[PDB]
């Protein structure tokens, strides 16, 4: 149905949303600290001295817990 | 259907599960330091001193921007 599509999509939507805008396969679990961009797993915030989204110095990466990792989710990766 | 329900169920949990576990009102944009855990608004986190979820000191609060924004805006009719 539209209704199940729709929402299916959302769904699919938001789990690509919570991997990480370089390897694309890896949960995001690090904040660029101070700017507080929320964008890569711990492996590729490692490889960056700026942010990727606003060219900010990281000073420090913190390690950050997504609130939406659930066992709700099947968070599979193709 | 039972997809359909169960599709919503997935989706509302996490609706809320971005919204701030204090206030329920405002979108999650802040980390508890050190322990990483992302479960406030920037307001309801300035005023705990260990955090919510595993009572660690908190020693600071970074303001962080989720990366499922778009999905919280478009999960305003689920
Ligand atoms: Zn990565
Ligand atoms: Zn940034
Ligand atoms: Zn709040
Ligand atoms: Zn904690």
């Amino acid at each position: 149905s539209q209704q199940t599509r729709v929402l299916q999509e959302k769904l699919r939507k938001l789990k690509e949303a919570m991997l990480c805008m370089v390897c694309c396969e890896e949960e995001i679990n690090s904040t660029f600290c101070p700017c507080g961009h929320t964008v890569c797993c711990e492996s590729c915030a490692a490889q960056l001295q700026s942010c990727p989204v606003c060219r900010s110095r990281v000073e420090h990466v913190q390690h950050v817990y997504l609130p939406t990792h659930t066992s709700l989710l099947n968070l599979t990766v193709i």
